[PDB]
């Protein structure tokens, strides 16, 4: 249902020199627009980045993609499928940077690869202004694992750019799907490369870009911070809902974790639940389940997860509502308090 257009811009590419380009489904009647970033980790050095062009092209190139992409989950048009937005202007970004969103860097003779992550996005947006975005009222800019971490990243960026193209009116938004990740200690110590040291890294390869008032706090050399979801998501000025399982596989990845559990690891698991838990106690808008898993948005079967008997598009909507006080049965504030993987029974089942 969503088809392809490439840039026009083609200055804006992805890792190869290919064009960068969207998926666009339109719905003639309606003033929301949902901007989806696909995730799909990274890579941050010339060697790392040449072993994903030979195994994750698509990740790195248009070159191989299909005219069409179906929309699933919160991309989804049918309201059986998507309770939350299945009426809205659906937008699918292709995540093909490698940069986590963040880069703004071209391919040259000093650089092998393009890392154009928040250009494209920015290209996206002013190209989509002349296709209807124009005449928006909410753009919520979505996105899953790396993409729920280039939302965080490029959230307020969307916000600064369409203010400054004149459409004050636009109300951005951000949803952040298994994006919150912390820059904790690995179980057992590996550069599986350690959160905090992946990104210092990358940072540098890809002349990433973070959010202004959080490049503030942290300054020269330490924009790696604003990569951590509760660095980052206190500096934020538009509205964000953040989702995160409390047990993310990415996070135990990178934390060197491979699931009968002794006390040690029993612990460190337990402990990282309490940790991101804690996290998100003042992020008022958060949906936050007891589960080993990743991604959820985009998943045909996402309206089944709960917390506390709230499914995610109920949250969703409830959180729609609260930006027209808190409203009766309508919650947006939902962090699992059980603290092992599936203590939540509607946790997926693999
Ligand atoms: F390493 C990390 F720091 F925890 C991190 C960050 Cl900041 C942002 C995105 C990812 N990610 C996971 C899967 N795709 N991207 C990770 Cl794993
Ligand atoms: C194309 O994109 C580049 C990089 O974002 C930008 O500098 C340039 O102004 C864009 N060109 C047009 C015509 O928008």
């Amino acid at each position: 249902d969503l088809r392809l257009h490439l840039l026009l811009n083609t200055s804006v590419t992805c890792n190869d020199g290919s064009p960068a380009g969207y998926y666009l489904k339109e719905s003639r009647g309606s003033r929301r627009w949902l901007l989806f970033l696909e995730g799909g980790w990274y890579c941050f050095n010339r060697e790392n980045c040449d072993s994903r062009y030979d195994t994750m092209r698509r990740l790195m190139s248009s070159r191989d993609w299909p005219r069409t992409r179906t929309g699933t989950g919160i991309l989804s048009s049918q309201p059986e499928e998507n309770p939350y937005w299945w009426n809205a202007n659906m937008v699918f970004i292709p995540y093909c940077s490698s940069d986590v969103w963040s880069g703004a860097s071209s391919k040259s003779e000093k650089n092998e690869y393009a890392f154009m992550g928040a250009l494209i996005i920015q290209e996206v947006v002013r190209e989509l202004l002349g296709r209807g975005l124009s005449g928006a009222k909410v753009l919520l800019l979505a996105g899953s694992s790396a993409g729920g971490t280039g939302v965080l990243l490029n959230v307020d960026r969307v916000a600064e750019q369409l203010e400054k193209l004149g459409y004050p009116a636009i109300q951005v938004r951000g949803l952040a799907d298994s994006g919150w990740f912390l820059d904790n200690k690995q179980y057992r110590h590996t550069c599986t490369c350690a959160p905090t040291e992946a990104i210092r890294r990358g940072i540098r390869y890809w002349n990433g870009v973070v959010p202004e008032r959080c490049r503030r706090q942290f300054q020269e050399g330490e924009e790696w911070n604003c990569f951590f979801g509760y660095k980052v998501y206190p500096t934020l000025r538009s509205p964000v809902f953040v989702v995160q399982w409390l047990f993310d596989e990415a996070q135990l990845t990178v934390d060197n974790v491979h699931l009968p559990v002794q006390e040690g690891l029993r612990l460190y698991i337990q402990n990282l639940g309490r940790e991101l838990r804690h996290t998100l106690k003042d992020v008022p808008a958060s949906f936050a389940p007891a589960c080993l898993s990743h991604e959820i948005i985009i998943r045909s079967h996402w309206t089944d997860v709960q917390v506390k008997g709230t499914s995610l598009p109920r949250a969703l909507h409830c959180w729609d509502r609260s930006l027209h006080t808190p409203l009766k049965g309508c919650p947006v504030h939902l962090v699992d308090s059980c603290p092992w993987p599936h203590c939540n029974p509607s946790c997926p089942t693999g």
